[PDB]
């Protein structure tokens, strides 16, 4: 069963994996560790770009909306920003693509700034009925991924939840939800982890992370050729392990957990 399985990829792996597999409204199908804290990594992108996006519902916001910044304002892994430095700006639109499909540290500080910064966030967390993620710190420094440091972390039941209620369900209107779908589908980085553990002829849009100390996560959304919907969770620490394995390790949590969704 699952949670004999999952705890055999720990022991074989030396690694503690936390999963959540949620249907399209939330409701847990299967999970392990779900209720523990791991540290979010860039996996918050996600619910920081739909934060932004309903400040752009709300009117509050103009998706051509230009961010300026200098250098001062980069960070090690930046690579949009590094290119449009030179301009002084990135618009709304560009650090969200930036962001979620590249996993920009600098375009996630130039949003974090545009919601009001980490605290900001946490509200929205509450808001939509999450009790429990919560982010403290800006890019770098939130992926320290301490021992005992409850700082910049979330469930991944929580994240899960979150999700589901951000891709399927009707916080975001219907453009601003499709937009995100859109994006999160197109992401870059999630092309090894759990989306190489799906078959291919199912949409999946991810959000994946790094952290210190091996982490390693990704949380996808993904709806099957019978057109059943799901979210799917998974955090990782894996200090043993070489990258490649840790995105291997993510994928293998996948394929357990697809033999509980209706294909
Ligand atoms: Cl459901
Ligand atoms: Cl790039």
């Amino acid at each position: 069963d699952f949670e004999h399985a999952i705890s055999d990829l720990e022991a074989h792996n030396q690694a503690k994996i936390g999963v959540a597999l949620v249907s399209e409204n939330g409701n847990l199908i299967q999970g392990y560790r779900a209720n523990e804290r791991f540290a979010m990594c860039s996996t918050f992108k996600l619910p920081l770009a739909a934060l932004v996006l309903s400040r752009i519902d709300a009117g509050e916001e103009n998706p051509e909306r230009k961010l300026h910044y200098d250098s001062a304002f980069l960070e090690e892994y930046a690579p949009a920003a590094k290119r449009y430095v030179a301009t002084g700006y990135m618009t709304v639109t560009e650090a969200i693509q930036s962001a979620l499909q590249l996993s920009d540290n600098a375009a996630a500080n130039l949003l974090l700034k545009e919601v009001g910064g980490p605290p900001l966030l946490t509200k929205y967390f509450r808001s939509l009925g999450d009790k429990v993620s919560r982010l403290d710190r800006i890019e770098p420094t939130l992926n320290t991924n301490t021992p005992g440091d409850e700082r910049d972390t979330t469930t991944p039941m929580s994240m899960a939840q979150t999700v589901s209620k951000l891709i399927f369900g009707d916080t975001l209107t219907y453009k601003s939800k499709g937009q995100l779908r859109r994006l999160l589908i197109g992401n870059q980085t999630g092309d090894k982890t759990i989306r190489a553990g799906l078959p291919d002829s199912w949409v999946t849009g991810d959000k994946t992370g790094s952290c210190a100390n091996g982490g390693r996560n990704d949380v996808a959304f993904f709806i099957t050729t019978a057109g059943k919907k799901y979210v799917l969770s998974v955090y990782t620490n894996a200090p043993e392990l070489q990258g490649e394995e840790r995105a291997l390790l993510i994928a293998s949590v996948a394929k357990l957990a697809r033999q509980y969704v209706v294909h």
